[PDB]
């Protein structure tokens, strides 16, 4: 039947009987179970986000939510000092940029405030869809861990005064963000004007 | 003749016939055409921006220019009210710093600005080389994006009166960016001096 | 002895002898040096940070350090100006987020200070464990690369005046870093009380 061999096959005549073998590379194959096997089978990673598999174009990326992801938080805005104290009636914007969550502030008007004082964010409750309340966690307990100005005027007896107010992110327990007022320029007044403002923390949640 | 035969090969007598066959293992492997064949081919992933694969040390990393690509930008600054409106020779420097894009503006002289106001810059042209028009527009419509104060100086004619301008990145349209000027500390004036200042905003392009 | 063969296994004949040959998918496998050999053996990328790979899971991953890595410079302060200068005692705290550096000021009582001037921070010496001097080097020469407002308290025979001063990240020479003081609203005082405050600039070392 069979006169010739060719490779990977071979016929080696050792102590007068002729035996039949199959060659391989060592390094790429192994013979387990009387059968051909691929040594090593290499087995491709998994991706942590931001990182992610594109499937559809085999082809690994950066999210395109970790560059931007809107939200809002309706609630109520709490100003803290121990001789006044109130809530006031806000709906703040929200974006979430690389490790970064970024609150803007559209103009408000509130009653009065002292020359120092708090101010809370509750998000336990109020968060857009597709938020949870962790997600406002900033990622260091550093105090503070950013500052930012906001432009009012001051309202009394008709007038308007024009100020700042020097803003910084203090603190987060449980959901509560804090945000001191440090003090800034200041005169008696009725009520604020606010005009809008953003401040920003890092958070990489 | 062939007397033995090794595996992966192998010999079987049944229904009075002998037949030879390759043994493999039928996860690595199968019979396509006829011929050995490995079955479920692993293809290695391409990657997006800012991910790359460097070919020459066959390693993946995140581009360098991802953290900081500089620029400039060279036309007029439009001061706009429906009272009062002018233009500024202004140069501003660029920066992209992974997920925003910072402008950066050198101290300047201007023409009076009414008690508030808009800023416009036309990116349609005056980009240095490499940059897009495209490459300024924000990643998101909230507004404001982000808020910065500049400190000035108004020219009250023979006294000069130090102030500060609130300013807001309100809009993108067509390549046009909007600062707006909510207000601030101001005093009648002839003329404006401008402190340097910075103010930055999401970009994911 | 071998009454037949299989495929890949297959006997053909021609010019008068009967060779037994192996068949391989030629896009799968070769021969070389006789034995059944892989072709484009895929060899598995490596990782520059921010990019890692997790081993134990298998996974490819962003470093957590990358959005968050804190730290603490201890020296002093140094104000500079032609007609005064003066050296105060500070910690100020750190923290790498992405390619941002920030620092973040406590509040602070220092000497009186000029109407502009200068802030220099020695990073030569002084850094918490875990950094070099290096890794505060600004990712771009641009100036100003950041400005921000610190609020303060002009001290004047104990009367306490508010006002702002206006700072900007404006050169780092061999692990100095200089923050100009341009101005802002100012009074004749005896010394200065300075709200906290946080500036950042971009850094991606
Ligand atoms: C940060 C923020 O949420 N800013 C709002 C603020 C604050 O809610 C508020 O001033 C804090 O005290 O209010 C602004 O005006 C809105 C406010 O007056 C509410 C009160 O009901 O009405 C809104 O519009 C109403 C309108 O009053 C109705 O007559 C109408 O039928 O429906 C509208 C629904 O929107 C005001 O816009 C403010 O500028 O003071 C808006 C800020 O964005
Ligand atoms: C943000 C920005 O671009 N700031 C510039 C500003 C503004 O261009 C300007 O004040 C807006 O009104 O100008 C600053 O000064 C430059 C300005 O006076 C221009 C006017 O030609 O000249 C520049 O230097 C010239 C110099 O005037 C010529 O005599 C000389 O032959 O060439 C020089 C270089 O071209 C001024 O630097 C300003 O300080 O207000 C500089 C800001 O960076
Ligand atoms: C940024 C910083 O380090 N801030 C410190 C600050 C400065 O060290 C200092 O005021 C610069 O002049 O000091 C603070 O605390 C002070 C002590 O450092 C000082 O030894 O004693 C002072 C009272 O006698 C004071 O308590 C401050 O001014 O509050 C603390 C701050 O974090």
């Amino acid at each position: 039947k069979i006169d010739s061999v060719l490779p990977p096959l071979t016929v080696r005549e050792a102590s007068g009987v002729r035996t039949l073998s199959f060659g391989y590379d060592t390094s790429d194959f192994t013979i387990i179970n009387s059968v051909l096997s691929l040594r090593s089978r290499l087995t491709l990673p998994t991706y942590r986000y931001p990182l992610e598999l594109d499937t559809a174009n085999n082809r690994v990326q950066v999210a395109d939510r970790f560059g931007m992801r809107t939200g809002t938080w309706t609630g109520q805005l709490q100003y803290q000092h121990p001789q006044l104290s109130w809530r006031a009636n806000v709906t703040l914007n929200l974006m979430k940029v690389d490790d970064w969550l970024v609150l803007s502030f559209s103009q408000m008007t509130t009653n009065s405030i002292m020359a120092d004082g708090k101010f809370v964010i509750n998000f336990v409750s109020g968060l857009s869809s597709g938020w949870q309340t962790g997600d406002t966690e900033p990622s260091s307990t550093i105090d503070p861990l950013s500052t930012t100005f906001a432009a009012v005027q001051f309202l009394n007896n008709g007038q308007r005064i024009d100020a700042f107010r020097i803003m910084g992110v203090s603190e987060w327990t449980d959901g509560e963000l804090e945000i001191k007022n440090y003090g800034g320029t200041y005169t008696g007044h009725t009520q604020v004007y606010w005009a809008p403002w953003t401040i920003m923390y890092p958070c990489n949640v």
